[PDB]
């Protein structure tokens, strides 16, 4: 809690940052449809796929915030889903990967996502909301405390990101408006504000300078600890050839990762990318973990 060279260490990396510091202030690699990585089928992947490892190898590299989307099934329990495709990952699964991570790692905090990807199954007893909050979000390795949260509260714990509407148990950030294919402002709490970029779906050209725009915006806003940046680097488009997450990735990661490096700024927000690997020269994921050496 004093060497800058400690964010060096991609699992430990939260260690240094002081246990005061709200959660929105610091700069957090993730990823964008976290439990793609099974999907291997030759045409299944160049649609879905968005990853190519899983959850302890992402968060093995210093990645602390997941995009998780579920389905309600028959079984009453949570799968994960993209648009009408089964992952072949349930949310136990996760849950699961997420409590050793942290067991070994009680320094770190994980921040999940959750988004009712798909429509419930026919046979399904209770609603997404209320089968979530019964058998899974009751565990303890949620925490359920609430406003502007501090890293000091959420170590060892697992951070909620409500993106499903209906819930009726306390704990984490709550839902918000959250418009399609765009890049907007809203508040989470009385004591909280919300910037994402979530342009997916554009061209490559509006996509860069939607991202490069909100980490300047970030950048400027470096002392705002009651706002929240979520800037979402992932592109989706008509897979099938070169136009694939993957394609997108390989140019937009080294680029981003690029722009921070040079910008040397303060703050960056929450960088959810695709395709987390060590394939790409200036790694993004680790220059978003760097802008926290402002916070040592």
């Amino acid at each position: 809690a004093s060497s800058v060279n400690e964010l060096e260490n991609w699992s430990k990396w939260m260690q240094p940052i002081p246990d005061s510091i709200p959660l929105a202030r610091i700069s957090i690699p993730g990823t964008h449809d976290s439990g793609t990585f099974k999907l291997q089928n030759p045409i299944k992947q160049v649609w879905g796929m968005t990853q190519e490892y899983d959850f302890r190898y992402q968060m093995d590299h210093g990645a602390r915030i997941f995009d998780i989307r579920g389905r309600l099934t028959d079984d009453n329990t949570i799968v994960l889903h993209h648009g009408p495709l089964y992952l072949y990952v349930t949310l136990h699964e996760f849950i699961n990967e997420a409590k050793q991570f942290l067991k070994d790692n009680p320094s770190e905090t994980i921040i999940m996502s959750l988004k009712k990807e798909y429509e419930d199954m026919k046979g399904a007893e209770d609603s997404f909301s209320s089968t979530f909050e019964k058998k899974y979000f009751v565990d303890p390795i949620f925490l359920k405390t609430e406003g502007n949260i501090k890293l000091g509260d959420a170590r060892g714990k697992i951070v909620l990101l409500k993106r499903y509407s209906g819930s009726n148990e306390p704990g984490g950030y709550n839902n918000f408006y959250w418009p399609d294919n765009e890049t907007f402002t809203t508040t989470v709490n009385q004591n909280a504000n919300v910037t994402v970029q979530d342009k997916y779906k554009v061209s490559y050209d509006e996509k860069v300078k939607s991202i490069k725009d909100t980490m300047d915006e970030t950048m400027n806003n470096s002392e705002d600890l009651n706002h929240l940046y979520i800037n979402f680097t992932s592109l989706s488009s008509g897979g099938t050839a070169w136009n694939s997450p993957y394609y997108y990735a390989s140019y937009i990661n080294p680029e981003i990762a690029n722009y921070i490096k040079q910008k040397n700024p303060a703050r960056v927000g929450w960088v959810i990318q695709s395709y987390i690997n060590e394939k790409w020269s200036p790694l993004l994921y680790q220059e978003v973990i760097r802008a926290n050496k402002s916070l040592i």
